[PDB]
């Protein structure tokens, strides 16, 4: 497993659209690393790699333990 609950949580967000926030497609960079934006709300992107997610506030990477935890994010701030 890895493209499995990254992959299906992404979708989510990606086609069959969020909560509250923007759809965007875009690509951010913060850490000296570069992730992948699904959705924008206010001043927060919410991004994934291989591993994971991330909320990206602004400048301001946060590791999710889990593809799950950033579902229950959109929901909550």
């Amino acid at each position: 497993s890895h493209m499995t609950a990254v992959q299906d949580f992404v979708v989510d967000i990606l086609l069959n659209g969020a909560r509250d926030w923007d759809v965007l497609q875009t690509t951010c960079t913060v850490d000296r690393k570069v992730y992948k934006t699904i959705c924008k709300r206010g001043n927060t992107y919410l991004c994934f790699d291989d591993t994971n997610l991330y909320a990206i506030t602004g400048d301001v990477v946060l590791k999710f333990a889990t593809v799950s935890k950033a579902r229950a994010y959109l929901e909550t701030k």
